[PDB]
């Protein structure tokens, strides 16, 4: 079930995701 007001919680959910990835990933590639 999608809802509009449920819409930007799961945009929100991927959107965090992507950014763990991303700050995990720069400890792979830190400095």
């Amino acid at each position: 079930m999608i809802t509009i007001s449920t819409m930007l919680q799961f945009g929100l959910f991927l959107i965090a995701l992507i950014g763990l990835v991303i700050k995990l990933i720069e400890l792979s590639n830190k400095k």
